[PDB]
C-alpha cells in the first residue's frame, strides 16, 4: 500500500519541560495528529527524561487510536517498561557513547548479542521492532541477523547536506540502503532530520514503508497548528510516493 | 486606553535550539504575532544564550512593525548591546544568583545604584525601561526611586497556585501591586506564567497596562497556530479589561 507517516511528539514535551507546566500536552498533540491522518504515533522515552516522561507513554497507551512506536535506548529499565506498555511498534536507538556510531545510528554490528536479546524480548511482547541505523551495508546486514523485522535509516546526513552534490550522494546512500534492506526481507523506514522542503525525494524512494518525522512537524505546527501540519506533511509524502 | 498584549517569543527559539536548525524561526513567529494583533514583541537575550541569539535580536530590529521589548540582565556587555540596538522598550530581569529574590523578581532594593545607572543609560538611548519585580511594596517603591518609568509584576505565584484560596490571595497581591505602582506614577505590567485559563482575572485589574505573555502562547500555537493563538489571547484580555 501507500507510504506511511509516523508522527513523533517528543518536542511537544520539549516545550512543556521548559517551564515545568502541564501544557503543552504531547498526548493532545498525538490525538490531534491521528485525527489529522497520522498512521502512527512515535514516542521516545530517554533515560535522562529530557522531554517525554513515563506519564506520557502510559497515557498514550490508554488513548491512542492507531498504534504506538516506542523509541528507546537498549537498557533493562526501558525493556521492562516496554514489556509492560506492550507497544505495537518499537525502535531501538543509541543514547550512550558506546552504542553510537560516528554518524549517529545504532551500532548493531558492535553489539549483536545485546541487540538480539532486546529484539527477542520486545517481539515476545508482540512488538514489531525497528533498528535505527546509518545507511551502512554492514549495519543493515547485522540488523537482519539479529532478527529485527525492520530498520529505520538515518536521514540526518542527507538533511544536513550543505551543497546539492553532497545531498545527492547522501540521498543515494539512503536509496541503496532501502534496496539492500528489502532484499534481506526487512521493512525499511526513515525520517530523522526531514522537513517540508527535503522530504519529497526521500518519500519518492521505492520501497520506503514509513517515515517517522517529529521536530519539523512540531516546528511547522507553531505556525499552522498540529492538525494542519500533520495533514500537509502526509499530503507531500503521498504525492511524492506516487 | 485599552489593555495591551506583548508577545514573548523566547520559547520558539527553545524549540529551535533543541535540534540546532534554523526552524522554527522566532522572527517569523514575531511577524505572525504582529499581523495577528500583538501590540509589541518581547525578546529575552540571556547571557547563557539558552534560546534567543544575537541573530534573533538584530533581525527583529530590521523587521518589527510595532516595537521591541528587550528583556536583559544588567551587565556591561548587555547594556552596550542594548545601546546599539536601541529598543523602544526594555525590561531588566534577574539572571544571576545575587540579583534574584526568593520569589524570583529582580532585587531592585538590594542594588538600587546599579539599577539606577542601567535605567539612565537605556533611557538615554530612548528606551522605556521596565523592571521585573515581585508584587512587593519594597521593590515597587525602590523601582520608583531609581527612575524607571515602568514595572512588570511577577505573576508566577498567582499562576502557580494550587488551591483556589491561595490564588485569590496571590491575585490580591498583584491588585495591590498595581495600585501602589500607579500611585507612584509608574506604568504597571504583568504576564509571567499567565495562560488562557487564568489571564482574565489579571487583565480585569484596574490600571494594568500591558501583559507580556510568552510560553502559554507558544504552547497554544502548537494546536491552533501562532496567528490564532495570539488573536485568541488578546480577545480574552480585551473582554476582561472592559
Amino acid at each position: 500500500t501507500r507510504i506511511l507517516l509516523g508522527v513523533n511528539i517528543d518536542h511537544v514535551a520539549t516545550l512543556r519541560q521548559a517551564r515545568g507546566t502541564r501544557y503543552p500536552d504531547p498526548v493532545k498533540a498525538a490525538l490531534d495528529a491521528e485525527e489529522a491522518g497520522a498512521d502512527g504515533i512515535t514516542v521516545h522515552l530517554r533515560e535522562d527524561r529530557r522531554h517525554i516522561q513515563e506519564r506520557d507513554v502510559r497515557v498514550l497507551k490508554e488513548v491512542l487510536q492507531t498504534r504506538m512506536n516506542f523509541e528507546m535506548g537498549v537498557t533493562e529499565e526501558m525493556l521492562a517498561f516496554a514489556e509492560e506498555i506492550r507497544p505495537a511498534h518499537s525502535c531501538l536507538v543509541p543514547e550512550r557513547r558506546e552504542e553510537l556510531t560516528t554518524e549517529g545510528g545504532l551500532d548493531v554490528a558492535g553489539q549483536e548479542q545485546r541487540i538480539r536479546d532486546a529484539v527477542r524480548r520486545l517481539a515476545a511482547v508482540g512488538s514489531e521492532v525497528s533498528l535505527f541505523i546509518d545507511p551502512d551495508p554492514r549495519q543493515i546486514e547485522a540488523s537482519a541477523r539479529v532478527g529485527a523485522p525492520a530498520i529505520e535509516l538515518h536521514t540526518g546526513r542527507y538533511a544536513d547536506a550543505e551543497d546539492p552534490e553532497e545531498q545527492a550522494r547522501e540521498l543515494q546512500r539512503v536509496r541503496e540502503g532501502v534496496a539492500l534492506g528489502r532484499s534481506l526481507g526487512l521493512i525499511v523506514n526513515a525520517g530523522h532530520g526531514l522537513h517540508y522542503h527535503n522530504v519529497e525525494p526521500v518519500a519518492a524512494i521505492d520501497g520506503i514503508n514509513e517515515l517517522n518525522i517529529g521536530h519539523a512537524i512540531v516546528a511547522h505546527a507553531l505556525f499552522v497548528g498540529f492538525r494542519q501540519a500533520v495533514a500537509e506533511m502526509k499530503a507531500l509524502m503521498l504525492a511524492a510516493a506516487t
